[PDB]
């Protein structure tokens, strides 16, 4: 990782709530804690940053711990001004304790930020199966809890112990569809990037024969992966 100089923003609960480009809507809440941030295209990177983990401080000497916090992507901020725009919550965060409503008097404030791996204790990379999805012709998933410190660029399913395997689309977002759907239960593979390398990653047994939308299904892997900066 290396270490980045900018400004953050934030904005009210309502438009953190409100549902970001990655298209977690209302999950995003409980997907990065509270702390979820808006983030400029270089991080967006058109839905592959969705889900990135920072480390987040402010620079104001009186106001701001020396830790800081950490962020969780879920928006693309389309301000020419800062490179995140934070919750409400996890600009408090970041913050001395007990300065929180200090800090939000602000507005702005400078930050450093570095990327670091994500952790979702005692939780695998999950698919959860979107309410666009039509059960036989069309599937749109969206992928949740992604650990560890990289992208996954691209995405193969396949009906469970078949060989054909046949390429997923990054619609928008964290969201990849087909209307390409197997029969019966489907495994997906991943490509992920380890160091400057392409890294698959096998999810044998995935979706079962009768997946419902608005389910989100354990993939029974997890990404400990870190893309070289």
């Amino acid at each position: 990782r290396c270490l980045h100089q900018s400004k953050a923003a934030y904005f009210s609960k309502a438009s953190a709530l409100s549902a970001g480009a990655c298209g977690y809507g209302s999950l995003a809440l409980g997907l990065s804690g509270g702390h979820l941030a808006a983030g400029v295209s270089s991080l967006y990177k058109d839905g592959a940053g969705c889900g990135a983990c920072f480390q987040i401080r402010c620079k104001d000497s009186t106001l701001c711990s020396s830790e800081g916090t950490r962020i969780t992507l879920t928006d693309l901020n389309h301000n020419n001004e800062t490179d995140f725009v934070l919750s409400s919550r996890a600009f408090m965060a970041m913050a001395n304790k007990g300065m929180g409503r200090d800090i939000l008097k602000l507005g702005i404030v400078d930050v450093e930020y570095k990327r670091i791996p994500c952790e979702y204790k005692n939780q695998n990379l999950a698919v959860r199966v979107e309410e666009s999805s039509q059960k036989p012709t069309y599937l749109a998933i969206k992928l949740m809890y992604q650990g560890g410190q990289t992208e996954v660029v691209a995405m193969d399913v396949a009906q469970v112990g078949s060989a054909n395997w046949n390429f997923m689309s990054r619609n928008h977002g964290a969201v990849w569809d087909t209307s390409r759907v197997p029969n019966g239960a489907l495994q997906f593979r991943f490509v992920v990037t380890s160091g400057f390398d392409g890294k698959w990653i096998w999810a044998k047994s995935v979706l079962p024969a009768e997946w419902k939308t608005g389910v989100i299904y354990d993939s029974g892997v997890q990404i400990t992966d870190i893309a070289k900066e």
